């Protein structure tokens, strides 16, 4: 057999994109708690009303913004960031996260490559830093001001093929273009594999420069649950984050292996302290995890399952999940797992021919989450985004990951480094 797994079409995604799923919950259960950021708690209705004020004032300021318009957002992770992104999406546009800690010349490159139409900052950034001629800048604090006349949903038409965000990753940065439907597919797969419901409590702990911060911020809002934003000050204090996850009764947490190690070490060294005993799932991603660390995690959090997650920013976050339970035979190397639904994955030679099961080759992927390429970089886009030679039910896109891997007889994928 050849190294092919096909899941295109496996998962119906429903009628509504991410912002609209949030709107559905705000209408159905306005008073449920939607988002917590330190001392600030928003109900669904409060979050929606504030996002709508922002959205409507953005359309007043920039009447031409809409489909595939790109808006930079230089706001630190917070309720303010979530609100601003939601507002941008509601008016049909897409955003670029530009962490305030990034230097200005990085911001310039990001906005120029993307052809961004405007930049939204908050008051602290505006006070620290000048606006740049040619790049309209507007301030969160003004956009979100009270006005009961500006609180209805914009009801701009959104299409799944429209951009939702451009995420940049030594050369000039490369801005991967992700569409609403790919973003939704990643969220839909995760909501199923993390057994989410309206009681889910999801950590938003990753840096906004990493694409995983997107599903972390919004997945709970598509399910009626709660996002807990854990900013850099909180995540940098391991003891404090653990105590927060305990007191928040957090259920879902994603980390990279070195941070997982810090959490595990702390709990082992402090067995007296409260633990994140409500966690149902810990997801690990970003770098290779080892079996012994996973087993140490399972000893500390026996009520949890773990998902090893892999995939490129270019395909809307992950393309495989490896779900593990405490009783499982967990050995090195840890698999990167099973294809997400609505993707096909192949291990191929340099000519894109699938190789026999067990042979190493390049991981390449087709399906609903393969994005558009790199904004303003047609050439580097052409190096990795090519027409699929395989059957396709979407837009015919293939992405070459530049990663080596191999496929097991059961279709489980293994990661073997960079090609």
């Amino acid at each position: 057999p050849l190294s092919c797994v096909t899941r295109q079409g496996d998962l119906r995604l429903g009628r509504h994109l991410v912002p609209h799923l949030f709107e559905d919950h705000a209408a159905a259960t306005p008073e449920r708690r939607a988002l917590v950021y330190n001392d600030r708690a928003y109900s669904y209705d409060q979050l929606n009303r504030a996002a709508n004020r922002i959205a409507n004032r953005l359309m007043q300021a920039f009447p031409e913004l809409g489909t595939d318009s790109l808006v930079g957002v230089r706001i630190a992770r917070s309720d303010r960031l979530a609100l601003t992104v939601l507002a941008i999406w509601k008016i049909g546009a897409a955003y670029i996260p530009i962490d305030p800690v990034l230097p200005a010349q990085r911001m310039h490159d990001m906005l120029d490559l993307a052809g961004a139409k405007a930049l939204i900052v908050d008051a602290s950034v505006a006070a620290a830093e000048p606006a740049v001629a040619g790049m309209p800048r507007i301030v969160f604090d003004d956009l979100v001001m009270d006005d009961p006349l500006l609180e209805d949903n914009p009801e701009v038409h959104l299409s799944g093929n429209d951009l939702s965000y451009v995420l940049f990753t030594t050369g000039k940065p490369k801005g991967a273009m992700i569409e609403h439907i790919g973003m939704l597919n990643n969220i839909a797969n995760k909501a199923l594999d993390l057994a989410m419901d309206e009681d889910s409590r999801v950590a938003q702990n990753a840096s906004m420069s990493f694409d995983v911060s997107v599903w972390q911020m919004f997945i709970a809002l598509t399910k009626g649950g709660t996002t807990f934003v854990y900013d850099d000050r909180v995540v940098n204090d391991i003891a404090g984050l653990i105590q927060r996850m305990h007191t928040d009764s957090l259920t879902i947490l994603e980390v990279v292996p070195t941070y997982l190690q810090a959490l595990v070490e702390y709990m082992e060294e402090h067995p007296d302290c409260p633990r994140p005993a409500a966690l149902t799932f810990m997801m690990v991603n970003g770098e290779t995890v080892d079996a012994a660390l996973l087993k140490r995690w399972f000893a500390l959090c026996p009520a949890s399952k773990v998902i090893n997650a892999y995939g490129p920013t270019e395909a809307s976050d992950d393309i495989t999940h490896h779900i593990m339970s405490p009783g499982d035979e967990i050995v090195n190397p840890v698999p990167i797992g099973r294809a997400l639904a609505n993707f096909d994955i192949y291990i191929v030679d340099d000519e894109l021919r699938p190789v026999p099961i067990g042979t190493r080759g390049e991981i390449v992927v087709t399906g609903v989450g393969v994005g558009r390429g790199y904004v303003g970089m047609a050439g580097v886009t052409a190096q990795a985004f090519v027409k699929s030679p395989f059957p396709d039910r979407y837009k015919g896109r293939l992405y070459r990951t530049g990663d080596l891997g191999a496929m097991r007889e059961d279709g489980v994928l293994m990661f073997h480094g960079r090609k």
